[PDB]
């Protein structure tokens, strides 16, 4: 087992910022984003969304050293939040959490 490369460390910092973000009430907005439900459980997502994405897929790719740069991981998160905001309506909580975590993601990015 190798120690994470310098790029994996920067990737991990972006990942953790999104994962660990809590609002003023202590709610961890990433909770619902960690693992997509199954096709059986959320069939309409799978009919609507061309490229499924969850944080577990991203974490696994990160830990495999498969991201070539920071922006490739950012793209996957952006895809995830866009999927969420396409499938769900602006009035839903998951939509608004996505917008908040999308902001958190870009802020973390700007600061690298
Ligand atoms: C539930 C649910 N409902 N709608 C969703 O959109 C998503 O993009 C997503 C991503 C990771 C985990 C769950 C979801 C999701």
């Amino acid at each position: 087992s190798k120690y994470m490369t310098p790029m994996q460390q920067k990737l991990n910092e972006v990942y953790e910022a999104v994962k660990n973000y809590t609002d003023k009430r202590g709610r961890r907005l990433s909770a619902i984003f960690l693992r997509l439900p199954s096709r059986s459980e959320l069939p309409d997502y799978y009919l609507t969304i061309k490229k499924p994405m969850d944080m577990e897929k991203i974490r696994s790719h990160m830990m495999a050293n498969k991201y070539q740069d920071i922006d490739s991981m950012v793209e996957d998160f952006v895809m995830m939040f866009n999927n969420a905001c396409t499938y769900n309506e602006p009035e839903s909580l998951i939509y608004k959490d996505a917008l908040v975590l999308h902001k958190v993601l870009l802020e973390t990015r700007r600061d690298l």
